[PDB]
Order: C-alpha cells, then sequence, then structure tokens
C-alpha cells in the first residue's frame, strides 16, 4: 500500500528529534514556540519526555535517564529548562525527595563539551565595553563537582582517600584531614582521561572551525596532579595533532591559570574559544552571557564525543518572559538534525527563525526584560514591550513573511 | 637617659610589623616603597622574613611557616608577591622540591577571610558600566582546593573516600569512582565547621561595618552536603545574631547560587559584600578587579578569627618580564600601587591596635597621595593604556618605575608637611 498513497506532508520533513519538556514558565513558552513557530512548518518524528519536576517525581527520576538514552539513539535532544529541587521545592511541590540535577544526569550519560555563547542583538547594550566579538565557552560536561561524593563530618576523626588498583598492586591511602577540632565537610571527586581527551579535541576543533585562538583555564599550581592532567592532556594533543593547523590559521592555544583568564577575558575584545572545566564553565558562562547584555540570551549545545549526537538546551529558566533561548534551543537542534540528514530545507528553516528572532528585536519589538536592558526597568512602560503572546505572534508574522520569500 | 635627650625624632613610631619579602619585580618595588615612602617618615620594629624563592628553598620552606607564626604573635603582617613554582621554576633555580604556595601555607596557619576590593581612581575607566559603588569580596582563606589531596589514577581501579570517627563508632566508605576502562585524576578536599563559622562572622561584620547587603555564593543544589553546610551555617548565624541588626540598617543577607551570583554582580551597580568560598574568591576577585579598570589595583587583607591579626598582601605579582628588563638595566614602568596599599593597610591596622594617631594619619595620607597623583595625570604605563588603549601610548604619557616613585615621594612630602 505504500506505493499507492502519496501521503507526504506539505511541511518540511524534519526527522527524528528527542524533546525534554521542562518547568515553570519556560514549559509554557516551549509549547507556544512549538505551536506558532515550529509545527506549522515542520513535521517531526518527536519523541517526548516530560522532565518537568512533577513527572520526575512520578517516575523516580527514571524519565531523565530514558530521555538521555533516547538522545544516544536518535542523535538530537532539545531540552527545556528544568528545576533542580532544593529543600523548599520538595515541600512546595510535595515531592518524594531531592531529585539530583537532571542536566547532570543527562551530561554524565552522554558526555562531551557544552558550547555556550551570547545571542547578540545590535540594540541590547553590553555591560562589558570592549566585547566587540563573541566569546565561546566550551564547558567540559563530565565529572568534577557534578559526579562528586560529598558528606558531613559529624565530629573528630580521619577522612582518608584511597585507590585500590584493578590488579594486585596494593592500595594507596592518603590522609585528607584529621579532624580533632570538631566536624565539617569532605568530598571526593574525579575525572577520566578519555573524557578529558575528548574535551580537548572538541575545543581544538572549535577553535579551528571559527578561526580563533583557544585558552584552557585550570589552577594546576594548586591542583598539581588533578589540573596538571588537564593541562598535560591538552598540550600533548595540541602538539601532535593541532599545532600545524593552528599555525596555518594564524591562531594559538595557551594554558592560563583560572584567575588570570577571567581577568584576561574581561579585559579582552572577544573572539576566542575558552575551554573550561565543568564548574568554571558553569560559572563563567553566566558571567559572559550577562556581560553581553542578557543572561537569557545564550545558546548552549552539548556536543557529544561521538561527533554526531547533540543536546541543545535552554539553560536558564526564569531568572529572578524571554523566549529566545528556548527558540534557539529548537533552531540549534534542528540545524544539527538538518546536518545529519543533509536536509537543505530544515537548515534553511532553522537559520531563518534565528534571523527573524534577532531582526524582530532589532526592529524594536521585544519582551519586557529586553526593554529593561535598554532603558532600565524603572523607566519601562507597557507600550515599550510586547507580552509573551504578542511577541510570539509578531515572530510568527515575520517568520511566515520570510519563509514565503524563499 | 631619655629625659635628658631633649630632641624628638622626625619619624613616627610605627611599632611592631612582620614583613614577608617576595620575588622578582614586586620585590624591587617593595624595597623602593620602603626606601622612599615608609622609612623616611616612620620608624619600624620590622620582623623580616625572606619568602623569595631562593630562601624558601634554602630553608625547606620553613621560613614561610615561621613568618606565619610571627604574624600570629605580632598581629600585623605585610606580604610581597611571591612565586609559587611550577616545573620551569624547579629547573630554573634547581629547587629541591616544587614548593607549595606560600599564601596557601600562610592562610592555612592564620585562617580567616581575605577581603578584596578595587582601588578606584576617577580617571581610570571601568570595563563594567554599572559598577559605580565598590564590590568587596570576602574570600574564605582556608581549606577546599587549597588544602586538597589530589593524584593521578594510573589505570583501572577503585577510588573511595572514608571517614573513621575517633569515638570508635564506625567507618563510612563512599565510592568515588570505579575506573574501568582506563585512568584519570581524583581528589579529596575538606573544610571545617569552626572556620566556616568565622568566615560567616566576618562576612556579617563587614556588611554592618559598611552598611551594605551581604551575599554568600555556593552551588548547594549540586554539592548538597559540602556547600549546604556553608549555607546552613551562614543562615543560623544570621538568624541568631545579625538579622535584626541588618533589618535595623536597611540591609539583608541572601544565599545565591554561584552562577546566578556572578551574573547578578555583572548587572549590578556594586555596593555589596560578597562572601566567596576559597576558590570562588580567588577566581572572582580578579574578575572584579579587572572590571573596575585594572587587575593590579586591588587591596587584599586577610582578617583572622581573633579580630586582631591581619595580613595585608600585594596579591598580583612578581611581573617577570619587567624583572628581566630590570636585571639588564632596561627601564620598566611597573605599577607599585598594590604593594603600597599592602603597607598602608597593614599600617592602618597597626595604628588601630596601638591607638597611634600619627601612623593612622600617615597610612591614610599615603593612600590619598597615591590616588591624587594618578588622578592628577602621573601614572605608570599600564594605567595610561587603560585610558588611551596601549597602541596609542607614547613615552610622554607615563612615568618609568623610579620616576613614579619619586613623584609619589614629593607629593607625599608635601601632604605630610601641611
Ligand atoms: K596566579
Ligand atoms: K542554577
Ligand atoms: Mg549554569
Ligand atoms: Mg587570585
Amino acid at each position: 500500500n505504500l506505493y499507492f498513497q502519496s501521503m507526504m506532508s506539505k511541511k518540511i520533513s524534519g526527522g527524528s528529534v528527542v524533546e525534554m519538556q521542562g518547568d515553570e514558565m519556560t514549559r509554557i513558552i516551549w509549547e507556544l514556540i512549538k505551536e506558532k513557530l515550529i509545527f506549522p512548518y515542520v513535521e517531526l518524528d518527536l519523541h517526548s519526555y516530560d522532565l518537568g519536576i512533577e513527572n520526575r517525581d512520578a517516575t523516580n527520576d527514571q524519565v531523565t535517564k530514558d530521555a538521555a538514552e533516547a538522545i544516544k539513539k536518535h542523535n538530537v535532544g532539545v531540552k527545556c529548562a528544568t528545576i533542580t529541587p532544593d529543600e523548599k521545592r520538595v515541600e512546595e511541590f510535595k515531592l518524594k525527595q531531592m531529585w539530583k540535577s537532571p542536566n547532570g544526569t543527562i551530561r554524565n550519560i552522554l558526555g562531551g563539551t557544552v558550547f555556550r555563547e551570547a545571542i547578540i542583538c545590535k540594540n541590547i547594550p553590553r555591560l562589558v565595553s570592549g566585547w566587540v566579538k563573541p566569546i565561546i565557552i566550551g564547558r567540559h560536561a563530565y565529572g568534577d563537582q557534578y559526579r562528586a561524593t560529598d558528606f558531613v563530618v559529624p565530629g573528630p576523626g580521619k577522612v582518608e582517600i584511597t585507590y585500590t588498583p584493578s590488579d594486585g598492586t596494593q592500595k594507596v591511602t592518603y590522609l585528607v584531614h584529621n579532624f580533632e577540632e570538631g566536624g565539617g565537610v569532605a568530598m571526593g571527586m574525579y575525572n577520566q582521561d578519555k573524557s578529558i581527551e575528548d574535551f580537548a579535541h572538541s575545543s581544538f576543533q572549535m577553535a579551528l572551525s571559527k578561526g580563533w585562538p583557544l585558552y584552557l583555564s585550570t589552577k594546576n599550581t594548586i591542583l598539581k596532579k588533578y589540573d596538571g592532567r588537564f593541562k598535560d592532556i591538552f598540550q600533548e594533543i595540541y602538539d601532535k595533532q593541532y599545532k600545524s593547523q593552528f599555525e596555518a590559521q594564524k591562531i594559538w592555544y595557551e594554558h592560563r591559570l583560572i584567575d588570570d583568564m577571567v581577568a584576561q577575558a574581561m579585559k579582552s575584545e572577544g573572539g576566542f574559544i575558552w575551554a573550561c572545566k565543568n564548574y568554571d564553565g558553569d560559572v563563567q558562562s553566566d558571567s559572559v552571557a550577562q556581560g553581553y547584555g542578557s543572561l537569557g540570551m545564550m545558546t548552549s549545545v552539548l556536543v557529544c564525543p561521538d561527533g554526531k549526537t547533540v543536546e541543545a538546551e535552554a539553560a536558564h529558566g526564569t531568572v529572578t518572559t524571554n523566549p529566545i533561548a528556548s527558540i534557539f534551543a529548537w533552531t540549534r537542534g534542528l540545524a544539527h538534525r538538518a546536518k545529519l540528514d543533509n536536509n537543505k530545507e530544515l537548515a534553511f528553516f532553522a537559520n531563518a527563525l534565528e534571523e527573524v528572532s534577532i531582526e524582530t528585536i532589532e526592529a524594536g519589538f521585544m519582551t519586557k526584560d529586553l526593554a529593561a536592558c535598554i532603558k532600565g526597568l524603572p523607566n519601562v512602560q507597557r507600550s515599550d514591550y510586547l507580552n509573551t503572546f504578542e511577541f510570539m505572534d509578531k515572530l510568527g508574522e515575520n517568520l511566515k513573511i520570510k519563509l514565503a520569500q524563499a
């Protein structure tokens, strides 16, 4: 019967995508984006996992692990912002327990490097004067504080850390501290050579791809072994495989100590790749995003080690109405889907939604937070901005106009 | 015999001060500051320790400890920037070992909180537009990464971490990671309740002393025990001893997630106290300093739990490229302000312990002379580049190292006369 029916869609054939629905207001906006900007124009084979807090509670966090496995399988995730619950959220939402970070879980499973960068609009002023070009952070997605084991130390006693080799070689025990004073806290943490090796590769690849120098930040003067391993693995790798390519593009790779690097970034004019360790990537990406003008205006795409799988996300929720991050999580995921499938139509679509998003804002049609950034929240009146629904409609109006013209 | 001596000296009694000498170019600046700005006007009972890399090696780092012990006993330490050696430095100076950070060692011994703030000059432009009031970081000086135990995992095996209470009760053992396909790195780190409590007290005290809100940063959503312990301790203490005082003064205390916080700071207008965990304090102070216009223009004073002991330091330093020029006799234009303010701040504290109004007056006068000079248009090359951009800086725009010290010296002389 497949030969006899021509039941092929008038929409762009979008292909396979794993979606992860999120929390709060972002979940609401997500749907609006789906209904007004994506689905009218693109048919998709969506696999949908509800990662809202309330469904994670219902499925004892299993849905998160399944969402992650589905991403391994279909190669593209697009995720809405979610809650990582604290003490008070457990009470508020009558939850079973404090579900660990879903992003942590997803990233542990998938692996890779999370590339984050501002979404720049000519009329949204920067907070840092000299940043005339973008700064791209590659956040190492694995290990460190995100897969640590931390605990309270109730009283006097000795915390030790040990390593028992797989083979026969005996144990190595190291004192961490001898509490004789009272109690405190203690943690152990780790990372792994292959993950680090992958981290490096991606960073070198991004640098080459943009034509920009790369810096890795650590604090190997203090963490001589732990961070020394990062510094070493990157240097090794750069010398063997990338130095010549880099010299050919008139760019370079340097290690920097973390505190020097943040000052360097702040003093810079932009236009470099910044390889960061997990925590640092988490911390510096927010700073950089806010420095470009808005915390919400940011892309964030986990690029897996397999050179194929990708998870795009809206990284921030409501900050404490801006749909652009969510919009661009869809466009970046679809741009990548179009890459895998060699679909010129899908990639034209993704790119056009992005342009229209930015042209709309540049033309003076924007949500309240963006209008706050221009003239200060105290000075903002109703007529300066569009509400969530009105903004989405206005983007719909303009996306339709621009997709017609092709 | 003092009664018959009818003349009093021109100098001021400084009193008892511990000195920690440093490395390279910051050390040069340090002796210049002493030769030309302090000694001509102030008589000190200097207890000097040499923390230059060569003497650290000579004494197997014992001098670093003795200096720290001496600050405990005498209450005021001033520290010049030192070299924390990597492999290149081990080869260069044939060192016995790769000596640990002296600051780490000193902070671990003294404890407390390192208070960091930009040194503001009206003509040195900020990079962050909103930052019209200062930001003061309180960096917890003890533990976490700076007293950690880290190592290479050579191949497959199992890393675990265990606590063994000394009341005998029972081992806990947590598995950290079971490496299976290869190797990597692992580390253990800790902090201590009393230290966290002192950290809290100082942060709260600083906010009341300045009249500004306080914010503590952690990532307790992720590290629920380790960072929760900071969050819990600050809250308890705030609720129990400082909350009504804060409300009485239109100020507040809030815990923020570290990523939220750095962004908050970026879009803020300053005017707050930011308590940072050891690592964040190191990272964020530099970022804050650089956003006010210049990394080097920063105060850094560690305040011990006792309330009496203080260690002022030049926190950015050594400036090796200039030192190599200095060794060859070539002109440098090295910014001495950090090292000057380490002196002026250790002295102001000395003045306070001793009710010495003359010293308090001098410390403050040198500070204001430093800033008036820069504001008046006389400055080193780095600060001229902040105004004009580096490629537009001519030789006539700035003063070399010695020229600038002399200018500060004559400006100081005048101020002290009037
Ligand atoms: K450093
Ligand atoms: K967060
Ligand atoms: Mg973050
Ligand atoms: Mg630092």
